[PDB]
């Protein structure tokens, strides 16, 4: 079926748990067994998110090289993503390690450091100027450089150098700063400025590595824009954009890391988020 009268066909009939049951019955199953190592239980924030061994990123070290992170290539979009946990107190190096292997430009980042009182990710950035951060674990030093707040995301220009080599990049951190602690947004059309916004910088595009994208598990928020993401391209790409099926779209990306899309109300707003886009986009 088409996308938005399915939407309001599941709406009428209430069926949003069964809908998202359905995909979670149907998603890969695969083997994480790297991420289940006991000298790994300190990298992962939660026991039941993990990457699997065919698609997780690892990292150029000798002694340990993994990271709660996966590589989500999609073929016919014509797109690639790392999504990754929040980073812990003792991964926060291996997360600057991964974006400067990787090549990555962007880092775009879908929560707050705390919600519902509680601590989601460590404070892996600086907030300062003049008071950067050094991680001895893998030699790397970082600057934040200009900072812009808006109401409802902050962009910031952050400088990464290797003290190894010397050789420095310029990072871009898009945080989406306004997700509610509890549901989705009532409207995506500020989700969907923010895509936008991450789109015109050229973090997503091909002479750039992954964009890395977390939430604090790196599967609810996460999925939710890369899905919304990539259904936009094919639907811009195809002769029938009708054509494009967000379901089947989620179960392709689910085959590189699991759990994508976290709840039904997770769904229907991306079904929310596509729909609105693609009438913004002519
Ligand atoms: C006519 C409908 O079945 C549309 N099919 C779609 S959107 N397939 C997608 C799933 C993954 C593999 C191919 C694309 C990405």
């Amino acid at each position: 079926m088409e996308m938005e009268k399915e939407f309001e066909q599941i709406d009428k009939s209430g069926s949003w748990a069964a809908i998202y049951q359905d995909i979670r019955h149907e998603a890969s199953d695969f083997p994480s067994r790297v991420a289940k190592l006991p000298k790994n239980k300190n990298r992962n924030r939660y026991r039941d998110v993990s990457p699997f061994d065919h698609s997780r990123i690892k990292l150029h070290q000798e002694d340990n090289d993994y990271i709660n992170a996966s590589l989500i290539k999609m073929e016919e979009a014509q797109r690639s993503y790392i999504l990754t946990q929040g980073p812990l107190p003792n991964t926060v190096g291996h997360f600057w390690e991964m974006v400067w292997e990787q090549k990555s430009r962007g880092v775009v980042m879908l929560n707050r450091v705390m919600e519902k009182g509680s601590l989601k990710c460590a404070q892996y950035w600086p907030q300062k100027e003049e008071k950067e951060m050094i991680f001895e674990d893998t030699n790397l030093k970082l600057t934040l450089i200009s900072e812009d707040i808006k109401s409802y995301y902050t962009v910031r220009q952050l400088e990464l150098e290797n003290l190894t080599t010397q050789e420095t990049r310029e990072i871009l951190h898009f945080h989406y700063t306004t997700w509610p602690d509890f549901g989705v947004p009532e409207s995506p059309a500020s989700f969907l400025n923010f895509l936008f916004k991450v789109r015109e910088s050229g973090s997503l595009s091909p002479e750039h590595g992954p964009v890395v994208v977390h939430c604090s598990a790196g599967i609810g928020r996460s999925g939710t824009f890369c899905l919304a993401d990539t259904c936009l391209l094919l639907m811009d790409k195809r002769k029938d954009p009708s054509s494009v099926d967000i379901k089947k779209v989620l179960l392709e990306m689910r085959k590189f890391r699991m759990g994508l899309i976290q709840t039904a109300d997770q769904l229907r707003f991306s079904y929310l988020a596509v729909i609105e886009g693609a009438k913004f986009i002519m």
